[PDB]
């Protein structure tokens, strides 16, 4: 079983949970609860750049979110079939990560800057990201972003669609094909199960989650 | 020939210049000098997420730095021999990208916070990043970071050592093997040519370029 080292929360680990769970892969989680827990992982040599996410998989102590996601996608056949499909999948997922980063860091914005950030997220979602992925689905008319087949790109996008819905559920309103994709993916037995109660899926960060992470990571 | 669409400066495009050059690949550049130039690329449907870097390669219009790098690396066999070597390469280059990001965004720092950021970059270089990579070279005693063969990891790291050197030339002084890798890689015929005066290699950003970039990208 791959073992995921992180705090008990979404942060940067969440896409990894999604992708493993979607690929039907059973995993264990070792929850970092304090500066001491992280401290031990640092002193053991387990963390190349002394940071997490870290995942023990196939003899490796893999750090860096993109390194872990790339490996998992390749291992479990969710990374297309060739170099051109990987280019499409990389381009798509990098775009999704850019929007993810904005949403991710929102709790760090001061009360006076928060409203401007939220408005920028909404506007970019509507004019930059959602148009781009709707255009790819519209252009080829297929059920999946790339190669008419389930990839890490579809899995990354649907997780994102759920975070956007948490923010503002009307953002997806003028994107029929994105709506249809979210539904399609959500019904896949592995995704459906991940979205059910009691799965390793993590909740949105709240006030105390930010307090707790600050005392673990020192930011 | 690939064509690289960017302003005339390092920014995010520079590692793609380094990688293409190191692979022995001649490329052209189309320099964005105004906001109207950038606007035309956007309006013509050329930028998937309305942004550069964009690279025309083998007919395709690839955006997203990491997508472009992955493609070029796969194509020219600088991405290791298998899934596990790609995992090491991904992990190593993501760590270098983190340090690179700090250096890259330094000119954006408000005057009151810039000194704190410089000392942070220096401290992390010496205790986080350089020791990590000195350790990899220690782990196998070979002349390349991964798989005993030139990869995109060697090329990304050597570019990074050159920037660290532009910041503070003493930072690498306690890292024998990194010094040696910098010399070896710099003497590879393709990289030696790229490092020659008058090549596509770009200057460090100065105040003028920051002003010029602001007019173009409106950040
Ligand atoms: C990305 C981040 C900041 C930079 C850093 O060093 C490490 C973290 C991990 C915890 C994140 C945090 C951002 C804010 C988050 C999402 C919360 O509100 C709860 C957990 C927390
Ligand atoms: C990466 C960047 C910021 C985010 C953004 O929106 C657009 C750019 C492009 C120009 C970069 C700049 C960062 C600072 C740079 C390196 C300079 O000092 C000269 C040019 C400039
Ligand atoms: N490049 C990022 C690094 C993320 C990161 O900065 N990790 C945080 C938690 S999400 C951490 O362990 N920070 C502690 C530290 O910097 O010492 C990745 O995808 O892994
Ligand atoms: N995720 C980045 C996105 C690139 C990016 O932020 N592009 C900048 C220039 S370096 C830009 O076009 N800025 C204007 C904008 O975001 O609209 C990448 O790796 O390419």
């Amino acid at each position: 079983k791959p073992k995921l080292h992180y705090f008990n929360g979404r942060g940067r680990m969440e896409p990894i949970r999604w992708l493993l769970a979607a690929a039907g892969v059973e995993f264990e989680e070792k929850f970092i609860g304090s500066a001491e827990d992280l401290g031990k992982l640092r002193n053991d040599g387990s963390l190349m750049f002394q940071q997490v996410p870290m995942v023990e998989i196939d003899g490796m102590k893999l750090v860096q979110t993109r390194a872990i996601l790339n490996y998992i996608a390749s291992k479990y056949n969710l990374y297309g079939k060739d170099i051109k499909e990987r280019a499409l999948i990389d381009m798509y997922t990098e775009g999704m990560a850019d929007l993810n980063e904005m949403i991710l860091l929102l709790p760090l914005c001061r009360p006076e800057e928060k409203d401007a950030k939220i408005a920028l997220i909404k506007e970019k979602t509507k004019s930059r990201y959602f148009p781009a992925f709707e255009k790819v689905l519209q252009s080829h008319g297929q059920d999946y972003l790339v190669g008419n087949k389930l990839s890490r790109a579809d899995i990354s996008l649907v997780e994102l669609l759920y975070y956007v819905e948490e923010l503002d559920s009307s953002l997806i309103s003028n994107f029929p094909l994105l709506k249809a994709l979210k539904t399609r993916i959500s019904n896949l037995p592995t995704v459906k199960k991940f979205l059910q109660p009691g799965s390793p899926r993590k909740p949105p960060a709240d006030a105390k989650a930010l307090e707790e992470a600050r005392k673990i990571f020192r930011f």
